[PDB]
């Protein structure tokens, strides 16, 4: 009885961590990608200018 | 021993369910402003022409 304890909490939390690296991993492409833009806006600019 | 089983289970599988609204409603938001930045970088070539 006891063991059910250990296996049901050990792996339910790995698929939490799993899942919280994911949203991790897109929140660091969603701000790589936004200085990206950032970068192309001035370039077009000074090019204009 | 049924008891626990169904409490861990359920409680535990939720915050990895958590984690995944989080990552679509990001996943969202990363979407949304890339057309916006597309958008701010097409304006901003139309003006320089």
């Amino acid at each position: 009885l006891q063991e059910r304890v250990k296996e049901l909490t050990d792996k339910f939390s790995g698929e939490s961590e799993a899942d919280r690296q994911k949203f991790e991993a897109l929140l660091a492409e969603k701000n790589e990608m936004e200085m990206e833009y950032e970068d192309k806006l001035k370039q077009a600019e000074e090019r204009s200018q």
